[PDB]
DNA sequence: TATGCGATTTGGG
């Protein structure tokens, strides 16, 4: 008899075995055990989801596939121990993880305990299990009146959406707040106009000092800010025809205090902006610093620091950097006794270079953690700024410097490089005299909003309440692949699609899509886990609320319902027919669309063309103005001014859209001469036809179709540039039927060599080796030495002999050569 | 990458 140890990982499981002994045993069920499924349409409804909000929130779980080995394992391991010990993460949702593992165990409450740790250390370990507390049911619960709320509106939203607007469509309690904030800050760049203004630089020398950069500032007393080549020129001999003097020469002493320490938010910022990670992989990395007993937990909101983590890093400070370095007292750090703790190392003294079993990118991440730890409890640097300011003439310049004279806590978290207001400028006095050296003019731009990153964007769900560090990342990620926005060259694009459901939902879910209530919401889950509110009251006022929202909604646009998708018709006429074709949105994008299609089906026109939209590419990147020169190369909407959405339709015209689409039915076409991305592609004579094939990439990889459009006789692209074989027709097979439609077996032949597949793909996908019994009377060419023949034989193949053999099992196997068989 | 895979190249509103 001994004491279980139930957690959620390997990792986790190895780590706090070197920390328990004897009479404890670990083990961990490898992820979810337990989860939701993944009066005639109503009870349809609640067995998709689980959930019977109109029964009192019954719950139907189900064990998830391919974990039924799992449960009866833990299961069985469960008897024969005399006391369970959830060692779950810190998090509700570990809570909820926790609880899934004692219901499918089973037994009485007093069997099972919760311990909890911020860290996978021996003290750590050893103080959770010295007085284990109770599974917090009120916290559970908390979990699952989130789980259900997200499960609700998406189950019942969605059906919806498609219904009215789009097919394929999904929506989220939380992650249609999210796309809203991308919609809306993509509505104030298009909005934008980038305006023209210059800037000129007199680089000076001092009197035989040194060098001395200037900027103007103001010229005849107003500040200088001209707005093309011909007022700048104007300027700027005039500035040549002039002496240059010092005015003034302001000498001020600064300072700079070091960060606090890391919350889940700022540590995605700080990943995002130094290191270039993304939150996911930031998120992944953290983890497996974590369970390896390297920091402390990453799922946190609070800056505040333990009395032995505080006498730790002193410590290290004192020894490694000196008296100079260490404050008289602690530094403090504002956070929103929540007996939580900072990100942080669990042993200060454990480098990133120390690190075992850590991969490049979570050791750089450790020294990010580590870096900010110790420089939080060390002293603010010290500067010296000095300003200087240069009239000439009917001008007056500026120059801005300083110089650092205590590194202070930058000794342990230096900056990347250098900035702006970085550079030593030289010893000058009022009077001085300047000469005159280079001018040198700048054309700029206004800018417009920056676009959000994936860390940008938590920073701002931070700032408006939606979210909590539990569920930062999810959001991101599950906002992303829905067709909702994008992200492109680390930033976040709003689809098409995105401002549509967006603005639908906000037309008939206000409260659902308002930021103050959707921060009100995790308040009320808050206060669940409190015992200041009961779960189930609270889902009742949620579901109250949501279903007169989508009542109205579900009804016709007349009387309150939800709009339909729009369409704008442009002057493009149908290739097939002859009619003018409309801008549609779908889930997969924008494209053209026959207005024949609002006819009965007898005499509907079903041809669509693929509207392909420009290449957003930064990739020259021209410094922070590369956001700003992206916008000034879109027209403007000649209705509304709004900038336009660029696509291809044919390689001789291309169709520009405005940014308020549907709203605003404004759109050009411009005639041309474009370029297709298979532009540069190889030709070939096709097999059949005799015409040439040219270079089609599809969804599939890179494929040559033939110009006739009369054969389909195509052909596979290979690796850079070569092209396959003139194919074969696949092998049909009577009597042998699949295992899921009523199609049947047909032989193909790809890079895995020969093998048999479905005769409807792909709406069956569905393939299996062909037996040496397994025809040979029908098979092709020279794929007769497989149905030679030799437990029954099955073809395989080997991607290292690039040949063709065959196995058997119920471990036998045989392969041949040149001659014939061989076993 | 240990005896996993392959092949198709719209439709969408
Ligand atoms: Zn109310
Ligand atoms: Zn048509
Ligand atoms: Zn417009
Ligand atoms: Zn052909």
């Amino acid at each position: 008899g001994k004491a279980l140890v139930i957690v959620e990982s390997p990792a986790k499981a190895k780590t706090i075995n070197k920390y328990l002994g004897s009479d404890y045993v670990v083990k961990s069920s490898v992820g979810h055990i337990r989860d939701l499924p993944t009066k005639d349409e109503r009870g349809a409804l609640v067995n998709r989801m689980g959930v019977d909000p109109w029964h009192n929130w019954e719950a139907h779980y189900e064990v998830l596939p391919g974990k039924e080995k799992v449960v009866s394992e833990l299961k069985q391991l469960a008897e024969k121990a005399d006391h369970i010990y959830l060692a779950t993460d810190l998090d509700r949702e570990g809570e909820a993880i926790a609880w899934h593992l004692r219901e499918v165990i089973g037994g009485d409450d007093a069997r099972y305990s919760r311990v909890v740790f911020n860290e996978i250390t021996k003290n750590a370990i050893r103080q959770a299990f010295n007085k284990p507390g109770e599974l917090n049911i009120d916290r559970v619960n908390a979990q699952q009146a989130r789980r259900f709320m997200d499960r609700v509106v998406g189950y019942m939203v969605s059906p919806l959406l498609w219904k009215k607007i789009a097919r394929g469509l999904s929506a989220g309690r939380v992650q249609s707040v999210a796309v809203r904030l991308v919609v809306e800050r993509e509505r104030e760049i298009k909005a934008f106009v980038p305006e023209e203004f210059w800037e000129v630089d007199a680089s000076t020398t001092t009197p035989s000092g040194e060098a001395l950069a200037l900027q103007v500032t103001h010229q005849n007393d107003k500040p200088f800010r001209p707005v093309n080549k011909e007022q700048t020129q104007a300027a700027v001999s005039l500035l040549e025809k002039a002496r240059y003097s010092v005015l003034e020469r302001e000498d001020k002493p600064t300072t700079s205090k070091p960060g606090a320490p890391f919350i889940t938010s700022t540590l995605q910022q700080a990943a995002s902006t130094r290191l270039g990670f993304g939150v996911k992989k930031t998120m992944m990395m953290a983890q497996r610093l974590y369970e390896a007993g390297y920091i402390t937990y990453m799922r946190t909101d609070s800056t505040n620091l333990s009395q032995d983590a505080v006498n730790m890093v002193r410590g290290y400070i004192s020894d490694n950097f000196g008296k100079k370095y260490l404050p008289e007292s602690p530094n403090q750090y504002a956070s929103k006794q929540e007996a939580h703790e900072a990100i942080r190392p669990s042993d200060v003294n454990v480098m990133a270079e120390s690190l075992k079993d850590m991969e490049a990118d979570a050791q750089k991440l450790y020294q990010l953690i580590w870096r900010q730890f110790v420089a939080c409890q060390m002293t603010p640097a010290k500067y010296d700024s000095t300003t200087l300011t240069v009239g000439a003439g009917d001008f007056r310049l500026k120059a801005r410097g300083r110089i650092l004279r205590f590194d202070g806590w930058t000794k342990v978290m230096p900056a990347l490089r250098k900035g702006d207001e970085d550079r030593i400028l030289p010893a000058v006095n009022k009077g001085d005299a300047l000469t005159l050296v280079e001018l040198t003019p700048a054309q700029h731009f206004t800018k417009p909003p920056a676009r959000f990153s994936e860390a940008s964007l938590v920073k701002e769900l931070e700032k408006r309440g939606i979210g909590r560090p539990s569920t930062y990342a999810s959001i991101i990620s599950t906002i992303q692949d829905r067709g909702y926005v994008r992200v492109e060259n680390r930033r976040f694009y709003a689809e098409k699609m995105g401002e549509i459901v967006t603005d639908r939902l906000e037309e008939n879910f206000r409260e659902l899509m308002n930021y103050d209530f959707t921060a009100q919401m995790e308040n009320s889950l808050d206060q669940v886990a409190n015992h200041e509110a009961e779960w189930k009251a609270v889902l009742d006022h949620f579901f109250s609320d949501f279903t007169q929202q989508l009542d109205k909604a579900e009804k016709d646009p007349e009387e309150g319902g939800m709009r339909p998708n729009q369409m704008v018709l442009t002057s493009i006429d149908c290739p097939t027919c002859g009619r003018k074709m409309g801008i549609r949105t779908a889930s997969t994008g924008v494209f053209l669309g026959c207005s024949g299609y609002a006819l009965p089906p007898k005499e509907r026109c079903k041809t669509t063309i693929n509207l392909v939209p420009e290449n957003e590419v930064l990739n020259v990147l021209e410094g922070e103005d590369a956001e700003t020169n992206a916008l000034r190369a879109k027209r403007r909407c000649p209705k509304c001014g709004t900038a336009m959405d660029s696509y291809l339709i044919d390689p001789k015209r291309k169709l520009h859209v405005c940014g308020n689409n549907p709203t605003c039915d404004g759109y050009e076409i411009e005639e041309g001469e474009f370029r297709i991305k298979g532009y540069d592609g190889p030709i070939v004579e096709c097999e059949k036809c005799g015409s040439e094939m040219h270079l089609k990439m599809g969804r599939f990889g890179k494929y040559m179709a033939c110009t006739n459009e009369e054969c389909k006789n195509t052909r596979k692209i290979l690796r850079n540039g070569e092209v396959a074989p003139p194919k074969e027709d696949p092998v049909p097979l009577p009597e042998l039927p699949c295992e899921k439609s009523d199609a049947y077996f047909v032989l193909r032949d790809g890079a895995a060599g020969v093998f048999l597949a479905a005769n409807t793909f792909p709406k069956s996908r569905e393939t299996r080796a062909p037996l040496v019994e397994e025809f040979r009377d029908r098979l092709p060419e020279k794929l007769r030495y497989l149905a030679d023949a030799p437990n029954k034989t099955m073809v395989r193949f080997s991607r290292k002999t690039k040949q063709q053999y065959v196995s058997s099992e119920k471990g036998w196997s045989a392969f041949y050569v040149d001659g014939k068989w061989v076993e």
